[PDB]
């Protein structure tokens, strides 16, 4: 299994981006979190098998049905923190 952190920018807020990422993690049974930052970026942390994890990132490149991503970045860790579920958060 693999962990990613993802950061996203563009038309990526006020579209349900948190909700769409939550269900896109859920439909792969990933675990992790999503937040949508005051600085304008989305931030995500996700954990799962690397193929599903990559496919989830490929979906994040689209964003919501209403997004226009203009930049995306990824970081990784070859060991998990071990999240139990995938959650929208605001911290």
């Amino acid at each position: 299994m693999l962990q990613y952190r993802i950061i996203v920018d563009g038309r990526v807020q006020g579209v349900g981006f948190r909700y769409f990422v939550q269900m896109e993690a859920d439909k792969r049974k990933l675990a992790g979190w999503v937040k949508n930052r005051d600085d304008g970026r989305v931030e995500i942390l996700a954990e799962g098998p690397e193929n599903a994890l990559q496919s989830f990132v490929e979906a994040v490149k689209n964003g919501s049905p209403f997004s226009k991503v203009t930049d995306i970045s990824v970081t990784e860790s070859r060991s998990l923190e071990g999240h139990h579920r995938f959650s929208i958060v605001y911290s």
